[PDB]
């Protein structure tokens, strides 16, 4: 079950405030006003949420997903989208996904990994994010939410 | 727009794990499995979410609401439900709401106040919660989510 939803306004997105690269769209999310971060085009793709370990309970496996949609004009997804969870002790969950060829205009949830807080791992920033920093142009990915489940 | 939703599994609820007082129901919320915290009866009513100031951005007014529903059998809402936001620097937003006579079986969002992080208010726990500790029995309040908006 879902403990937190973090919408993209809570994240730090490189170029996120520059309308050449990113747009923001207000939509309803089951009675809540949310803003989708809608990627027009960017080369330095980087979206990071930061939540403190103290936000979570100990000795419980949490899994995180990012819910996204490819637009009809999506391109540049032949390069891997890197998925990362970084814990405050240094450990990273690292994985990747190649989005090229996936059906556009359908919401899908990308799992970005799992963590557990044990012992005196009580506090410190946890980073949840996705990035691709290659010189190619990523286009047409809309971001709905980070979900953290246990 | 909504930056975070925090579902009651992320909160600390006094007696929350005791089925004499509190039940948990699995439901779908916008394609996310969530568990409603459904108050059968309790005297020490206390629900607290704790999120770090570092989860939020500076120099922005956030407002917080708790979304709840009264059941057909709801009672003991003649006593005030205390609403609180506590910031890590000591400041508290305190308010209260008397729920007696509100329409049952309809979701409503209780505003619990607003905060802004300024200067080097960079970090530390923010508490969002509601409580009534009086010797009377509170019954039939179902809790959906904490919402933090800016
Ligand atoms: C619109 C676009 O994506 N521009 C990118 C630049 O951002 C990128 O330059 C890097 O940008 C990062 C942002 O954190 C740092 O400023 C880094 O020092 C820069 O090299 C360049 C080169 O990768 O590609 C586009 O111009
Ligand atoms: C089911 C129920 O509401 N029981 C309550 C007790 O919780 C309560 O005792 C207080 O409980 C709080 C819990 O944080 C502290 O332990 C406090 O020290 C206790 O006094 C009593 C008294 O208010 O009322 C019910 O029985």
């Amino acid at each position: 079950s879902t403990h937190y939803l973090a919408f993209p306004r809570a994240s730090t997105i490189t170029w996120g405030d520059d309308t050449r690269y990113w747009s923001w769209a207000t939509v309803d999310f089951c009675s809540y006003a949310i803003e989708e971060a809608r990627l027009l085009q960017v080369s330095w793709l980087d979206c990071r949420w930061s939540m403190d370990a103290s936000d979570f309970k100990q000795d419980i496996w949490y899994n995180a997903s990012v819910e996204v949609m490819l637009t009809s004009n999506a391109s540049g997804w032949n390069v891997p989208l890197h998925l990362e969870i970084e814990l405050p002790d240094g450990s990273k969950q690292e994985s990747q996904i190649v989005l090229a060829g996936r059906q556009p205009n359908v919401w899908f949830k990308i799992p970005i990994g799992k963590f557990i807080l044990r012992g005196s791992l009580t506090s410190g920033t946890i980073r949840f994010g996705f990035y691709n920093h290659e010189g190619n142009w990523k286009r047409g990915l809309n971001i709905r939410i980070l979900a953290i489940q246990a």
